[PDB]
DNA sequence: ACACGTGT
DNA sequence: ACACGTGT
């Protein structure tokens, strides 16, 4: 669920 | 059980 | 070496 490097 | 990678 | 969780 985060987008730190993809966010899914 | 499956779904994540770029940005220091 | 440190930096992540919402959504099926
Ligand atoms: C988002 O909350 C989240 N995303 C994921 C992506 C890929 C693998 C695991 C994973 C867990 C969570 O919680
Ligand atoms: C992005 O490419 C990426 N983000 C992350 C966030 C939190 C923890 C590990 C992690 C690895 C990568 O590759």
């Amino acid at each position: 669920x985060a987008c730190x490097x993809a966010x899914x």
